[PDB]
């Protein structure tokens, strides 16, 4: 496993173990062999299990998430899977990794894709090793694996909406639920449905996931009502899934604009993941998993791996050598290795869009590719018609750096920027210059 030019996927079954038994073996193994080693977490919550798993052994946490004094010795590095992609396209020296470990190796956000890339290549190129663990790998069928004990699997219809009759066994279970929903503002309507109903409801989502996670450990809860972010390894005491199936999708329409299409069908990948949050105590037999739709691969088409190209292309390998993608997964977006690489000073601009301006991959590139700088924000204003971003149904405003009140229409379209209050407010503090 730990030799040069393999790279493995290790796809135990969900709660096998991978995290917490094999990780540890394997980073005692590399240690011994005096392996450089890069361990990628999905997220902080991770991070911070990993530490618990890992306690003891000689590792560097580059991570807020973990508060150890280290001793700079260490050959072992662990931080997120973003941080890894951060790092590399900023001017930061990258050290030789000879083993290079991703958990939760399914996750699909661009910088995730976008680091399977780097580090498959480096495998393929004979300079590194590479282990994924994941029990879901790239194209997987099952959306039915293993589990430690078993699952009752039921397909029934699943409100979306609130509702005031018709789906009597939501509520009627005394257990704990975890409930998938396609998206942030859809979970907000089931939440409040739940919550008039007597029911206590967190929710999570990719903004709130660290912070509102501890909740289910600090307080007590009926439902958790979450994105597809609690598919990269959250545990939960919980003995029910509700399944509805559905994600949204970014669209690149016309090379122009990015939609989020949908929701429609998760991957088999998705839907495995969503039920193997239940069902791992072999003493707690009959978990159930409720799912209201079919799967389908739509991963294909989808701006992430598009995306996962545009970091690439400006990420250095070596001469002008390009990464490309892990193999199961380079035909899922029609793009041309390089066609996204930008010079010097547009590179810069687009990585400082992503890091502070906390732009989407996609509208980060527009802007940095015309030649626009960080903090000009006149693009912010100067779309046509359609690009009017709306707020209550009106058009949404803010004022100017310049002290001028206008209406928000960006030059280029990105629906990931207003997809729920949240991040219209944080984007209307960035056409204003706020950060
Ligand atoms: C997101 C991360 O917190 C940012 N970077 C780090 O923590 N970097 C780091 C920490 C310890 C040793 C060497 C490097
Ligand atoms: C003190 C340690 O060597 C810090 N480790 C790293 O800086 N790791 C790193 C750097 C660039 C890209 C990806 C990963």
């Amino acid at each position: 496993m730990l030799k040069k030019k393999q790279l493995t996927v290790l796809d135990l079954h969900p709660g096998a173990g991978k995290t917490r038994r094999v990780l540890p073996e394997i980073v005692r193994e590399a240690i011994k062999k005096r392996l450089r080693t890069v361990i990628l977490a999905p997220t902080r919550v991770v991070a911070a299990e990993m530490e618990e798993a890992l306690r003891g052994l000689p590792v560097r946490y580059m991570t807020t998430a973990v508060n150890v004094t280290h001793s700079g010795t260490e050959i072992v590095d662990l931080m997120c899977h973003a941080t890894f992609t951060s790092r590399l396209l900023q001017p930061i020296r990258v050290p030789n990794y000879n083993l290079n470990i991703m958990d939760e190796a399914h996750f699909t956000d661009p910088s995730s894709i976008a680091a399977r890339g780097y580090i498959s290549t480096r495998v393929e190129m004979g300079e590194a090793a590479a282990i994924f663990m994941t029990a879901t790998p790239p194209g997987t069928r099952d959306a039915f694996p293993d589990s430690n004990s078993p699952i009752m699997d039921t397909e029934v219809e699943v409100p979306e909406r609130a509702w005031s009759s018709g789906f009597d066994w939501v509520t009627d279970h005394s257990g704990k639920t975890v409930w998938f929903v396609p998206s942030v503002r859809n979970g907000n309507e089931i939440a409040a449905c739940l919550t008039k109903a007597g029911k206590r409801v967190i929710q999570l989502s990719r903004k709130t996931f660290e912070t509102e996670f501890q909740k289910t450990k600090n307080q007590e809860w009926d439902f958790v009502i979450t994105t597809d972010i609690s598919e990269m390894g959250a545990n939960f005491k919980a003995d029910r899934v509700i399944d509805s199936r559905r994600c949204l999708k970014p669209v690149i329409l016309d090379g122009e604009r990015v939609i989020l299409a949908g929701p429609m069908p998760v991957t088999h990948a998705s839907a495995a993941q969503r039920r193997g949050r239940i069902g791992r105590n072999p003493n707690k037999p009959g978990d159930e998993y409720m799912y209201g739709g079919g799967c389908a691969e739509t991963d294909e088409g989808h701006a992430h791996w598009l995306e996962a190209r545009m970091l690439l292309d400006n990420i250095y390998l070596q001469d002008g050598l390009i990464a490309s993608l892990y193999r199961p997964e380079a035909d899922k977006v029609a793009a041309i290795e390089g066609e996204f690489k930008l010079r010097t000073e547009q590179r810069k601009t687009f990585v400082e869009l992503m890091k502070r301006g906390d732009l989407p991959v996609w509208l980060a590139y527009q802007v940095a590719s015309a030649g626009i700088t960080y903090t000009d924000r006149r693009w912010c204003f100067d779309g046509t018609t359609n690009n009017t971003i709306m707020e209550d149904s009106v058009p949404a405003e803010v004022w100017t750096k310049y002290g001028e009140k206008r209406v928000l229409k960006p030059r280029w379209m990105d629906a990931r920027v207003c997809s729920d209050h949240a991040a219209l407010k944080s984007f209307k503090e960035f056409a204003a210059g706020k950060r």
